[PDB]
């Protein structure tokens, strides 16, 4: 649960959003903000509620709030920035999946997929999804930076779908530097991935494991550490053997070649053959799932305004507003689970059994 002055912050964030979306609310008892005055109401509302998939609305907003240390103005500024930069580009990326990338012959993206440069390999000890990155497979010439970035965004988004109920909604990254050479170094995607987690995926990082760093990496590290904010810097751990990795990941999830028990094929990529995509063009059922969502979003907005202006926080009526918000939250996440087979092309992880939405 949340404290009173925390509840106030969360309500003020919702109130700024509601003034942008023309949802009637009175914020006095707990005129569009500068951060939102240059956004399109319709576009923002629609994109915001598409990007909510498996997380409740409150949790999605609270990620931005904590990342900005519970300062309401800074939180609404970061959130407006994100909404401006996201539009519908990332949702298109995750919904088209690897299939769209192949169908439109995006050669650089494809080479990153086929090299298995970044792959979700299971969960860490807190049930966060774990991304295995192997920089020794990287060559700046293999792709454009835009392709590299589109691939990175796709992998990040995929790992968001692995987030478990009642477990931290964040991704751990294992950087295996075995066989890393300057041949492989590329400061540009480092910078992008620092910049993009900082402004677009608040509170989405769990652990940053840097495994068997060779000596040539220490000067590079002296640069990269300068670019990090202190919380991301707090997340980084250097490990040198499998016993150290064991403290963060269960042996069933660590690749065999690292000392673990995971016998996944890391040298041969198996793209999604598309045979689980049958619901992608049941258009009418999709439309009925999306109408359910539209109604559940309207109700959520309604009750959330109610809960914003209601005084006091003792009240039995307040108890009912809170419980209704939680049940509408639950209903929205279940509705997204139902909608998932109908908008999203299946990933290699839906096929190999590892992912269930
Ligand atoms: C999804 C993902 C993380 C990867 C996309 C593909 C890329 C960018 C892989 C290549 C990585 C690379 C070329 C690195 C060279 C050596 C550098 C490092 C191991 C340090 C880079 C990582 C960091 C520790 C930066 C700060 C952390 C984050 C993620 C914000």
């Amino acid at each position: 649960q949340l404290t009173e002055d925390q509840e106030v912050v969360l309500k003020q964030i919702w109130t700024h959003l509601f003034h942008l979306w023309q949802v009637p609310v009175d914020g006095t008892h707990i005129k569009i903000h500068k951060a939102l005055a240059n956004l399109d109401p319709q576009t923002t509302k629609k994109q915001f509620w598409h990007d909510i998939k498996n997380e409740t609305p409150d949790a999605t907003i609270l990620k931005f709030i904590r990342a900005r240390k519970w300062n309401a103005d800074k939180t609404i500024a970061m959130l407006g920035h994100d909404l401006y930069w996201r539009k519908d580009t990332i949702n298109k990326i995750i919904n088209g999946g690897e299939r769209a990338v192949y169908e439109n012959n995006e050669t650089g993206v494809i080479k990153n997929l086929e090299l298995q440069k970044a792959t979700i390999q299971g969960y860490d000890n807190d049930m966060r999804p774990v991304i295995l990155v192997r920089p020794r497979l990287h060559h700046s010439s293999d792709q454009t930076e835009q392709e590299l970035e589109k691939f990175s965004l796709l992998v990040i988004e995929q790992s968001k779908l692995f987030f478990k109920e009642n477990y931290p909604a964040s991704t751990t990254i294992l950087f295996d530097l075995n066989g890393f050479s300057m041949s492989n170094m590329d400061y540009a995607p480092v910078k992008f991935l620092i910049t993009c987690f900082e402004a677009h995926y608040p509170e989405s990082l769990g652990h940053l494991l840097i495994h068997k760093a060779p000596w040539i990496f220490n000067p590079i590290w002296n640069i990269i550490k300068n670019w990090l904010d202190p919380v991301v810097a707090s997340k980084i751990v250097f490990t040198k053997n499998i016993d150290e990795l064991h403290k963060f990941i269960q042996p069933q999830y660590i690749p065999r070649y690292l000392g673990g028990e995971n016998d996944n094929d890391l040298d041969h990529y198996t793209p999604p053959d598309g045979s689980l995509d049958v619901h992608l063009k049941d258009t009418e059922t999709r439309a009925m799932i999306e109408k359910e969502r539209e109604e559940l979003v309207e109700q959520f907005l309604t009750v959330t305004a109610q809960w914003i202006e209601h005084q006091p926080l003792n009240d039995p009526a307040y108890i009912q507003l809170q419980e209704k918000r939680v049940q509408l939250s639950t209903a929205l996440c279940e509705n997204y689970s139902k909608l998932d087979p109908y908008i999203r092309s299946r990933s290699v992880y839906d096929y190999n059994g590892s992912l269930k939405v």
